[PDB]
């Protein structure tokens, strides 16, 4: 009963979480969502005020949001998607406390994202630099994610 897909994902005001839907269907993968134990505000999402929630959470590297819950068995899925907003050329770092919640090993990994206009360039090394022990997949930034733009991604 193993070889399935996961699309994981991470949405503040959901964006990400309609790309995600496309890639989800795609794919036929299991529909996912990375839940905070906060789930963030406008305050915490005001990239202007270095006080913000998200500001302090992007300036320190090993800070790790809490899930709302404990992350069930990944041993069905051989691919797992993540995806998320770009925020301050960086995953959020919720993925981190997500990849670090659970067993990666013998699984193909591919990050996608949405953002403002930065490419998913740098996210994309830092999380493959972070964990080398996972099988990284070639991601993709998927902007104005439409059924078209998301099924040429997949079919290549
Ligand atoms: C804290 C914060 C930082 C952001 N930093 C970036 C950035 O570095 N580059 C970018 O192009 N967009 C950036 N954005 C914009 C988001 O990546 C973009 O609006 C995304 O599509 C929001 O997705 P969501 O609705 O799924 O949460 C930032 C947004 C927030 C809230
Ligand atoms: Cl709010
Ligand atoms: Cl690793």
């Amino acid at each position: 009963k193993g070889g399935k897909t996961l699309v994981a994902y991470f949405s503040a005001t959901g964006t990400t979480a309609r790309a995600a839907k496309l890639v989800a269907e795609a794919v036929d993968g299991t529909f996912y969502e990375i839940q905070p134990a906060k789930k963030y505000t406008a305050a915490d999402l005001d990239w202007h005020d270095k006080a913000s929630r998200s500001s302090v959470e992007m300036s320190d590297s090993k800070s790790r949001p809490a899930l709302y819950s404990k992350l069930g068995s990944l041993a069905e899925y051989d691919t797992i998607y993540i995806g998320f907003p770009i925020w301050w050329n960086l995953a959020p770092r919720i993925i981190n406390t997500f990849i670090e919640s659970g067993d990666f090993a013998g699984k193909t990994v591919i990050p996608f994202a949405t953002s403002g206009s930065s490419s998913i360039s740098n996210a994309e090394k830092e999380l493959q630099t972070n964990y080398p022990g996972i099988n990284w997949g070639k991601g993709r930034l998927l902007n104005g994610a439409s059924r078209e733009t998301v099924k040429q991604w997949i079919k290549k």
